[PDB]
């Protein structure tokens, strides 16, 4: 039958912590309550001593991605199987479009790249890296029939990703039009090309003069001007990969304004810092090279960690897009030829616990909100996914809160051979990871196939994003002033 009763534990949702039993059968959660009745032939995990949460969404990966001419370590397969070891039960995962590429041709090489080889759910977001009237119809067509309510948009790749404001205008009026949800990498694209050539020049080769040539004045820029643009069309607004105390304050003053935005900060800006492009070790250094950067005030983690308690910033991807230590080694005398991108997909759920509520700063249905309930409001399927409740999915994690792992690349599940996170030791650990209603991970081991995995359709116009931008529209049209002719 595929049943599986989860006994003993204490649920936790993003609203409240509640001691229950959850029955699961065919892929479904059927029921949550106290002292529930084993079905004959029904698999029982015991979850005494044990949180039973939603499995975490990753909002934003980068499975085996072509980036720098070169592709990412961990791909659909092993990046999935490394989310679901450390409590993560969905990705959305980015399809990165060309410049003059189809975006629908992007969507299906993704979907036949991704289809066979995940083993957990997942969904996508397309990257709109161009604009044209073809890109505006096949943005509906995405939004309507396949399955995304998220295009990515970028500030900052000048001559290879970049938009240029009044392309922004346009591009982020159409996501209104077909109800998605703006997503943009806010760093000044313009600055970050100056920045490089000049550090280059002067000799700064290394990963310091990846930091140094876009520092954090460059992220908090492009933030604010992706906000007022998106504002002056009334387009809901997402910020991915916060990195930055600066550019986190830009975003948690135009919420208090009341501006539509929702910012992502990401495992890596929450768990660790950009001291180490400084490391005299240059192996060492380049492991943490991604953009934008992370950075050296050290108060950076625990700062962008306070916000997203007091929801200032919402919810966390990985920006997982893994590259070798030989494949890093690619830019050994250029920091402009190192492929960019951290891990994060394995180890998000436990940074945050240790980071954040261990820490005192959030409570646990807080750590629910921002690992995956958010995410599933967001991206519009919630109650389906973030919420242990009847009829929702059988995602779940049993979840030790008070023993402690010790993160490592010697340890780790994902394809990439080090760990910026590297003997970092954290509470919070995946004890079992349940994915469509089957145990895929417990006592350290994973058993799940290729292609097990499911691709979520969403629907457009997600409540939680356009309920304000649509009363909006009702009452906050601008009006003429009646004057004698
Ligand atoms: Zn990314």
């Amino acid at each position: 039958a595929g049943e599986i009763l989860i006994k003993g534990g204490k649920v936790v949702n993003e609203d409240c912590s509640f001691f229950s039993d959850v029955h699961i059968r065919g892929g479904k959660i059927v029921e949550v309550g106290p002292d529930l009745r084993v079905p004959p032939g029904a698999r029982v995990i015991d979850a005494t001593d044990r949180l039973v949460i939603p499995g975490g969404i990753d909002t934003h990966t980068h499975m085996e991605l072509a980036f720098m001419g070169t592709r990412a370590v961990d791909d659909f397969h092993i990046g999935t199987k490394a989310a679901l070891a450390g409590g993560t039960t969905m990705i959305l995962d980015f399809v990165m479009t060309q410049k003059g590429q189809s975006l629908l041709e992007a969507y299906d090489l993704w979907r036949k790249t991704a289809d066979p080889k995940v083993c957990c759910d997942y969904s996508l977001h397309v990257a709109v890296t161009w604009w044209s009237d073809e890109v505006k119809d096949e943005m509906r067509t995405l939004a309507q029939e396949r399955g995304v309510n998220s295009f990515k948009m970028f500030m900052a790749y000048k001559g290879l990703f970049m938009l240029r404001d009044d392309e922004l205008y346009a591009v982020f009026s159409h996501c209104k039009e077909v109800g998605a949800i703006a997503q943009v990498h806010a760093e000044n694209g313009d600055l970050i090309a100056e920045g490089a050539k000049k550090m280059l020049s002067l000799g700064i080769t290394g990963p310091e003069g990846h930091e140094l040539c876009r520092p954090e004045a460059v992220e908090a820029e492009a933030t604010q001007r992706a906000i007022t643009i998106a504002s002056a069309v009334n387009c809901p607004l997402y910020v991915v990969h916060v990195m930055s105390k600066s550019a986190a304050d830009v975003v948690s003053k135009a919420r208090k304004d009341g501006r539509v935005v929702f910012g992502e900060p990401i495992a890596a800006s929450l768990g660790t810092d950009g001291t180490n492009y400084w490391h005299k070790d240059w192996a060492h250094a380049a492991q943490y090279v991604m953009g934008p950067p992370l950075r050296p005030d050290p108060s950076t983690p625990g700062y962008l960690m306070d916000l997203l308690a007091n929801d200032d910033l919402t919810l966390t991807g990985t920006d997982n897009c893994t590259f070798s230590r030989c494949q890093k080694a690619l830019g050994k005398d250029d920091f402009t030829r190192i492929p960019n991108g951290v891990n994060g997909v394995e180890d998000r759920m436990s940074v945050i616990w240790e980071k954040g509520v261990h820490s005192g700063k959030m409570d646990e249905n807080r750590f629910v909100a921002v690992t995956s309930s958010n995410a599933a409001k967001i991206f519009n399927f919630y109650p389906q996914k973030g919420r242990i409740a009847k009829d929702s999915d059988a995602d779940v994690v049993i979840w030790d809160p008070k023993t402690t792992r010790k993160i490592s690349a010697q340890t780790h599940h994902q394809a990439v051979d080090y760990n910026i996170f590297e003997g970092m030791e954290c509470h919070g650990v995946p004890v079992v990871t349940v994915s469509r209603g089957r145990v895929v991970y417990e006592e350290g081991r994973l058993k799940v196939s290729p292609g097990q995995g499911r691709f979520i359709h969403r629907q457009p116009f997600s409540e939680f994003v356009y309920k304000r931008i649509r009363q909006r529209d009702e009452v906050g049209k601008p009006a003429v002033v009646i004057r004698e002719p």
